[PDB]
């Protein structure tokens, strides 16, 4: 006798399990068991993943309802699952989105300068270097302090909340609440700090004192800072880290992008397509009975949208495991989601990776892993797939 198929399948972020392709072919929507013991529908084809993400009756907000089948325990207050809705309802969506584009004057130069400084320090210290803890994550942290308008020196403490905040746990996590409450208090103080006049927090601080926002809660303003720092830093740092592995594993591509840096945007788009950074399918709760392929999903059931199911689907991306810079549908992947909850930071995430890769290839054109790839330690029970250390030489 066999147990119901368990998710997630593998915490390894350097390769897709052969099992995903078999599953997509045989059962592109299939029942699975999550780490909480809940049942869920796992969707793994491009067509069905898109259908779910574009139908708001598959609700993000409702996943936080008491008594719902859960993918994992909440690590934030339940109302924060509706963060973007709360921002929109407060009239802040346009301002928040404008503050997190890569377009502010000086931002791209700051990114380049930071990347080059991190890499110079690694070169001075000598190989081996850890490209996650000493390059990709500090680059993400520094970027997000700049985008938020907060002091660079405050970045590391906020960053250290994230190894817990983005856990994928069967049970509530006491440390997540301690760190959340502290980080909210920090952002509330930022909003009261007259020196904070730039970036997202500088803009929110002004809007907070504008009559058109006088009934928006101080809690929401602080929440925007905590959430955009956390989501952005974990997502950009984790994506860049695993993208560097995929690049290092492809010397011909590394060399092509080093020789022709104008191809880096196309390369990053393919690295996004093949990225395994999200450790679990994206969760949604059905708010009606909805046909998805051969399954009638019932109201109240949990649906998990497997991004790599869509992104490696050969019916949409032929030769899906290959990085090809000339595809006709290159941004049509689901790395940033799709529909109501499409990533509001997509342009910034692209530029973070493009600048980080450009700087790395210029400074370390001979970059290579310093350990066999199987020696990387993949973090478990986390909402991203990342190697604990990424040891390289050059
Ligand atoms: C390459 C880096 C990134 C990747 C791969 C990525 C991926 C994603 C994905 C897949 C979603 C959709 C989640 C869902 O539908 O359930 C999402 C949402 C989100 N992302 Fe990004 N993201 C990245 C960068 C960023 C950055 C730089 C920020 C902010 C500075 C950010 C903030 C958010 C927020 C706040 C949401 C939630 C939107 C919502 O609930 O409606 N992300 N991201
Ligand atoms: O904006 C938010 N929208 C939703 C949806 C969401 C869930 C998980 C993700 O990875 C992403 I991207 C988005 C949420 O539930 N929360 C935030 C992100 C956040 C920020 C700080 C935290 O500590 C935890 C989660």
């Amino acid at each position: 006798a066999t147990v119901l198929l368990e998710v997630p399948f593998s915490a390894r972020g350097d390769r897709i399990p052969d099992a995903v392709a078999e599953l997509r072919t045989r059962e592109p929507i299939r029942k699975v068991r999550t780490i909480t013991g809940a049942e869920a529908w796992l969707v793994s084809s491009y067509a069905l993943c898109t259908q779910v993400l574009e139908d708001r009756r598959f609700s993000m907000k409702e996943t936080a309802a008491a008594g719902a089948p859960r993918l994992n325990a909440l690590t934030v207050p339940p109302e924060v699952v509706n963060n973007m809705g709360n921002i929109a309802d407060a009239g802040l969506r346009k301002a928040v989105m404008k503050a997190i584009t890569p377009k502010a004057p000086g931002l791209e130069q700051f990114l380049r300068d930071t990347a080059n400084s991190l890499l110079d320090n690694l070169i001075t210290e000598g190989a081996p270097a850890d490209l996650r803890n000493d390059f990709a994550d500090p680059l993400a942290t520094a970027l997000h302090c700049k985008v938020l308008g907060i002091p660079q020196e405050d970045g590391p403490k906020l960053f250290r909340s994230l190894s817990i905040a983005f856990m994928s746990s069967a049970d509530p996590i006491p440390a997540a609440k301690i760190n959340w409450d502290r980080d909210i208090e920090y952002m509330a103080g930022i909003l009261e700090n007259p020196n904070i006049t730039t970036g997202l927090m500088g803009e929110l601080s002004r809007l907070r004192k504008d009559p058109a926002y006088s009934h928006v809660s101080d809690e929401l303003f602080a929440t925007i800072g905590v959430t955009f720092f956390g989501a952005g830093v974990i997502s950009t740092g984790s994506f860049l880290t695993t993208a560097l592995i995929s690049l290092i594993q492809r010397p011909q591509l590394r060399n092509l992008l080093h020789e022709k840096p104008e191809l880096i945007p196309a390369g990053v788009e393919e690295l996004l397509r093949i990225n395994l950074s999200f450790a679990d399918g994206l969760p949604r709760l059905a708010t009606a009975d909805i046909q998805v392929g051969d399954v009638l999903v019932r109201k109240g059931e949990l649906v998990l949208v497997l991004l790599e199911g869509a992104n490696f689907d050969p019916e949409h991306f032929p030769n899906p495991g290959s990085i090809e810079l000339d595809r006709p549908n290159p941004t049509s992947h689901l790395a940033f989601g799709r529909g109501q909850h499409f990533c509001p930071g997509s342009a910034l995430g692209r530029r973070h990776a493009q600048i980080g890769i450009e700087a790395l290839l210029k400074k370390m054109p001979g970059v290579d892993l310093a350990v066999p790839i199987d020696q990387l330690v993949w973090r478990t029970r986390f909402q991203r797939r990342i190697p604990e250390r990424l040891p390289v030489l050059w």
